[PDB]
């Protein structure tokens, strides 16, 4: 269940971070326990697509080998704030489970610059119960969180010291099938 009503960025760009370009997710925190796996991989696009808003996402789990990917039109509900139909689709775009009433995200963007950036994320799954995760982005997938995003973890009261690292998962992403799949 999700317990957060997220703040978004005060003077949030939205053209910048909807450019179609790729964020890396570098590390998270999930707020109920037990609820994801700890060794993890995702990734996502965000952009517009024949004037529509669109998110490609992208997931792994690097033990397992579980992969799926979604794509959705965002709704907005306030600058920064959004709500999300996903479809699973492949890596080409092809459906694979089409969109569902109740099956959505909201998407929250508390902290962006060029460069990185803080979201909060409820995710709604039908019978499944997720909880609140909050992740931190970069562009560059490699990159340890720098000031800015870390000030903006403790400004939202979180400690990121809790939040789990991506980075030891040897996690490798095709980049061109998300930008792709903002069309789809
Ligand atoms: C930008 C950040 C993220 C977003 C927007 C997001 C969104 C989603 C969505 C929409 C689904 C359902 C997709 C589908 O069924 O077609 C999903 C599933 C899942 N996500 Fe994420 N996710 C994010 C990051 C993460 C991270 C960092 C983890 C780390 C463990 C994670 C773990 C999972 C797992 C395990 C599932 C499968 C849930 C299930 O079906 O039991 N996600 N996520």
């Amino acid at each position: 269940a999700c317990t957060k009503n997220a703040i978004a960025q005060t003077g949030f760009n939205k053209d910048k971070y909807f450019n179609g370009d790729v964020w890396y997710v570098t590390d998270y925190l999930d707020l109920e326990p037990d609820d994801v796996p700890k060794r993890y991989c995702a990734a996502l696009a965000a952009g517009t697509a024949s004037g529509k808003l669109k998110e490609a996402l992208y997931h792994y789990d690097p033990k397992t080998q579980d992969t799926f990917y979604d794509v959705s039109e965002l709704q907005v509900e306030s600058l920064g704030k959004y709500t999300a139909n996903f479809k699973k689709v492949d890596k080409n775009g092809n459906v694979k489970v089409a969109v569902t009433a109740g099956n959505y995200y909201t998407f929250t963007v508390m902290y962006a610059d060029d460069s990185s950036a803080l979201i909060h994320t409820c995710v709604h799954k039908g019978n499944k119960d997720l909880g609140d995760v909050y992740a931190v982005l970069n562009r560059n997938k490699d990159a340890a969180a720098g000031d800015k995003v870390k000030s903006a973890v403790s400004a939202a009261t979180l400690e990121f010291s809790k939040f789990i690292s991506t980075k030891e998962n040897n996690c490798a992403y095709d980049n061109d099938s998300l930008k792709s799949l903002l069309t789809k």
